[PDB]
């Protein structure tokens, strides 16, 4: 059962993982079926993901240190299982509120993948075979913005929003019974005691590294334009330029397209180049795209094209520079990869959290404009750090 069949265990990860990511993929769509048959503003349209990701970085911390001395499968199994019960409960939501708390609850699923889950794959497996299960998730992870808004955009013209929540959890459904069978016990630390105190000491430390916090801060404004155009993708392009789901779908193709091709390009060069020279090569299609997309924006704030052509030069420097910084702030803490890993994962949650909202109401107030030259801002605070990262 070992050399071949093990293999489930990765997969129904890797399963588990996508149905959690179109969980916010194809839900973005889906907000604007979901906020009219609530009666509910717009402006809850990007909450939708705020609080998925809010919740995201709620366990984060604890999970890893938690699941180290209880086991990493009944850990795994539980939120595997809250991800299914959150998915159903959402149908019985009856307010945008509840909607978005369930929302918020449905996102702690996320913090099992990385902490407890991916945690597994390091212990269970070598390194060599790691690399490819690695690979394997990144992949995936790619193709969920890019399949998710298509495929929600299809969803609402024939099935309800409630039938996507259903579709989640028979996708967990399956990749629980799998990893029931497959997910061995990896758990180094049972049954030794768990101090929060000194799990804090832990997170004060890493934290008090300054090439680390800027790397991890770093990572997450220069993500944050692309995930404040999902987040608000479906309220700008359909309800502010009053275009259809069949042009919000098309848009998704040239942005995704290209934060593919970037990670394609970065995969072909990065045994001749270092993470460093990446980053700098990345930056410039990142800094001109996001330059491009406001100045357009603020001459002409009707321009959408000009901006999902920034957005998309933008999403091929991200592809090619971000799996680069990750490792150069994995690695510029000598501290458990455990610790290091879910600190930054909650450095980026913050920012996504907060720069959504940030993002919403420059869009509320100033429009297309004041979208883009917030996305600016975040990308020169990427290459603030940057100057400072390295050296
Ligand atoms: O960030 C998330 N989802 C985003 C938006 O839904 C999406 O899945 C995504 C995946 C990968 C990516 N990337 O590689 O830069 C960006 C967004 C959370 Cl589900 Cl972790």
């Amino acid at each position: 059962r070992l050399g071949r069949q093990a293999l489930l265990f990765p997969l129904c990860l890797v399963l588990y993982e996508f149905s959690t990511y179109i969980g916010n993929d194809m839900i973005q769509p889906g907000m604007l079926a979901v906020v009219e048959q609530y009666q509910a503003g717009i402006d809850w349209v990007p909450t939708s993901m705020t609080a998925y990701l809010a919740g995201g970085m709620f366990l984060q911390w604890l999970l890893g240190p938690l699941s180290d001395r209880i086991g990493r499968r009944p850990v795994m199994l539980a939120g595997v299982v809250w991800f299914i019960v959150t998915c159903l409960a959402i149908l019985l939501a009856q307010n945008i509120e509840q909607f978005t708390l369930l929302r918020f609850l449905q996102g702690i699923s996320l913090c099992f993948i990385g902490a407890v889950g991916y945690a597994a794959i390091r212990e269970s497996f070598e390194e060599a075979v790691c690399i490819k299960i690695t690979a394997l998730m990144a992949n995936v992870a790619l193709i969920a913005p890019l399949l998710g808004p298509l495929v929600g955009a299809a969803w609402i013209h024939v099935l309800p929003w409630e039938g996507m929540f259903v579709l989640f959890a028979a996708l967990a459904a399956i990749s629980f019974f799998g990893l029931q069978r497959a997910m061995p016990e990896t758990a180094t630390r049972i049954g030794e005691k768990l101090s929060l105190k000194e799990l804090g000491r832990d997170y004060k430390l890493v934290l008090k590294n300054g090439r680390f916090v800027a790397g991890a801060l770093a990572l997450g404004f220069v993500s944050l334009p692309l995930l404040a155009w999902i987040a608000q993708s479906p309220i700008i392009i359909i309800t502010g330029e009053q275009l259809s789901s069949y042009e919000y779908g098309l848009l998704q193709v040239p942005i995704f397209g290209a934060l593919i091709a970037g990670n394609l390009l970065l995969a072909r060069l990065t045994s001749r180049r270092t993470v460093r020279s990446l980053i700098i090569m990345g930056g410039w299609p990142i800094m001109i795209g996001l330059l491009v997309a406001a100045a357009a924006t603020v001459i002409s704030s009707h321009a959408y094209l000009w901006m999902t052509a920034g957005l998309s030069i933008y999403a091929f420097g991200i592809g090619l520079a971000n799996a680069g910084l990750v490792r150069l702030t994995l690695f510029a803490s000598d501290m458990s990869k455990g610790t290091v890993s879910a600190a930054m994962g909650m450095l980026q949650m913050l920012i996504f959290t907060v720069g959504i909202e940030i993002s919403k109401h420059a869009w509320l107030n100033g429009g297309n404009g004041l979208f883009n030259l917030f996305n600016l801002v975040n990308g020169i605070l990427w290459l603030s750090l940057m100057v400072i990262f390295l050296k």
